[PDB]
């Protein structure tokens, strides 16, 4: 049958799209990935099978057993999750696929990635490639606002490299662990501090570099005007 | 009262978030931006006020409505925090002591359903606008060489954008794709090389999403 590649959002169940919610309530089977919040899953009454971490072959065998199935992925399925590969593989083996976009975690910090006088665009890059290798940061090194995903374990190397490539060592950066969940933890640090191995952060985390990080901070004191 | 800055999604009302939907159905007032789908607005029973288009005026107007209700919804297309001057709006409100809550949305950047990142092709992507606050032109240099580049508000100035990307060192043979009114019944997709674009050989009308890179030929 049919396969819906659905974005679950960053975690907060209210950030699911209406289409995703309806599909989850209605789906006979939901094949979910890693980083899918238990809150989102508890909304699904059908059979819940974990697929991820050879994933292709499993998707195929459930898609055949039903009229349609939902393949659930964190955030938006088409960025940094190999969603592209799953789509190809499923089409190549005669299975229709309909992508349902979602709120990507790149947009879960609430910060304006673009802002007048600070950044007129942004870039997003992975700290880990398919196969486990290191990313080539040159093409991204100087974009006003840089967002790094899957970059916690390698934060020191990534920072040293960005510093090599020319970013301001004093640049403010923000790490946001489990954005949109009750375990959300923001860690502020300057690039240089990250390169010196001084910042404690655990995955999964959103890593944002650039002056925008600082937009909503009070003037008279280090206070998050928007958090309060 | 409080101001909820809400992402309306790219157009399809089904791509609204549950939270956005809840707020829109209950808001006594909805201050909507431009390019917010007509089907999304029809869902809001409250007072609807078009608020967009200078930015100081919008602020003054946002502040006015905010003070006259327990809460109001400021509705923006896609996600409120990218390319919509959402940061300036939030900043203004905070400075005037108006509580603000940001509700993310499905950005038009992801409305084509295409993989912006893909094995061996692109390990990240960039997004830039062809029009800055004030109407000026973008310094494309920092974005010229990213594997997958997505350009918003780049339809009218496409020819110029293409040329700059070429002067900045990008490949003329690079495949690109234009997706007009993504997620709507009139969606339309136009293929074309960076070459044909710089040559004025491509016709696309706004609003459109402009994706550049090999991932364009993945599907
Ligand atoms: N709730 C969350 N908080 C912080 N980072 C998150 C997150 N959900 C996903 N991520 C980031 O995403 C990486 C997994 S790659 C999958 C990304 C997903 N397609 C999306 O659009 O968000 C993690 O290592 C982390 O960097
Ligand atoms: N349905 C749609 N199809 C194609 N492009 C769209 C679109 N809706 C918005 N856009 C793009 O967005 C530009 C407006 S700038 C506002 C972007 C919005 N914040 C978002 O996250 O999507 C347009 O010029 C166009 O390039």
């Amino acid at each position: 049958g049919r396969v819906y590649l659905v974005g679950a959002g960053p975690g907060d169940p209210e950030l699911l799209t209406l289409k995703a919610y309806r599909l989850l309530k209605e789906a006979p089977v939901v094949l979910y990935d890693r980083l899918v919040d238990e809150r989102v899953l508890a909304l699904a009454p059908g059979e819940k099978v974990y697929v991820g971490k050879e994933i292709h072959r499993l998707l195929l065998r459930h898609a055949r057993a039903h009229p349609f199935v939902v393949r659930l992925k964190g955030g938006d399925p088409m960025v940094f999750g190999r969603g592209g590969e799953e789509v190809l593989f499923l089409l190549r083996h005669g299975v229709p696929v309909e992508v349902v976009p979602g709120v990507t975690s790149l947009l879960a910090s609430g910060l304006p990635l673009t802002h007048r006088g600070l950044a007129h665009g942004f870039a997003a890059v992975s700290g880990v490639l398919e196969g486990g290798g290191y990313p080539d940061l040159r093409p991204f090194a100087r974009v006003p606002t840089l967002v790094v995903l899957m970059g916690v374990g390698r934060r020191v190397w990534i920072a040293k490299e960005l510093l090599r490539l020319g970013r301001d060592p004093r640049e403010p950066t923000l790490f946001v662990e489990r954005a949109s969940t009750p375990k959300e933890r923001r860690v502020h640090a300057r690039l240089e501090e990250v390169a010196e191995g001084k910042v404690e952060v655990r995955p999964p985390a959103l890593w944002i570099l650039g002056e925008v990080v600082r937009v909503f901070a009070e003037k008279e004191a280090p206070v998050d005007a928007l958090a309060l």
